[PDB]
């Protein structure tokens, strides 16, 4: 597993019942965000680990065909069959290092 | 892994930083709630999957020790080095199940 890319952001999930952000892995607060490449299948996965605790708050694939939508400067958003992620980044530049190593990966697979 | 225990229950972890309860997994929601027994080293798990989806929003040890508070009839926590876990029983008979079979672990770990 090779990162790509490390950001920083607040990562949350969307709460559908009650209409908004909660915290992924129940505790506020800012995380290093990777997208790893596994070579040996060509595959991608968001993995964030809170900077305080080093607690995994995401861990998910990126599939092929994944919208990606980059809602403002500094809050991107995806989903899954089952969860909604967004990512809270610390900066625009942040932003946009997440964001090309995520449009790249869509781009290679 | 034998189930000695069904408990009806909002699971719940505690923000510290934000000094709220948040649902387990990201989503608002009751589930089903086992205590798991691995008889091969006498373990035991606090499993619980959301009802309507059957996403795994628990899956934490239960240590030898273990202080479990019971502080409303409908509403108990424990701990462990790193989150504060709450269940929000649907019910009275719901708790004490769960608490009964949680402390039956506790006495012959
Ligand atoms: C003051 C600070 O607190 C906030 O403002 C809160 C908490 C802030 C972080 C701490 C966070 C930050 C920034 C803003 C940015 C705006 N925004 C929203 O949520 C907008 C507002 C409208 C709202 C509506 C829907 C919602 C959520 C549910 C998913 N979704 C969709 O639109 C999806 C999107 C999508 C599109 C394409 C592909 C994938 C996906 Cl996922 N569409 C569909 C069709 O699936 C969404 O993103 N929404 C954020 C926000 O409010 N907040
Ligand atoms: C009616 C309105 O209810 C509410 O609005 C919310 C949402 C309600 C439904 C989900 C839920 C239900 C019932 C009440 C019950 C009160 N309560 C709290 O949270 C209390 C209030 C004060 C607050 C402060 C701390 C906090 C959280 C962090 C853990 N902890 C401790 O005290 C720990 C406890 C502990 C003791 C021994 C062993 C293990 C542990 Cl874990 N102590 C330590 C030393 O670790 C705690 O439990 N707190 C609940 C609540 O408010 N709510």
């Amino acid at each position: 597993e090779q990162s790509i890319c490390q950001a920083r952001a607040a990562v949350m999930v969307y709460d559908d019942a009650n209409k908004k952000w909660v915290p992924a892995g129940g505790s506020t607060g800012f995380s290093r965000v990777h997208i790893y490449h596994h070579t040996g299948n060509n595959t991608f996965r968001v993995v964030g680990r809170k900077i305080q605790d080093h607690q995994v708050v995401i861990n998910c694939a990126i599939p092929k065909g994944l919208k990606y939508n980059q809602a403002t400067q500094t809050f991107h958003q995806w989903r899954d069959a089952r969860q909604v992620y967004g990512l809270n980044f610390g900066s625009k530049e942040d932003a946009n290092v997440f964001a090309s190593a995520m449009m790249h990966a869509l781009e290679v697979l």
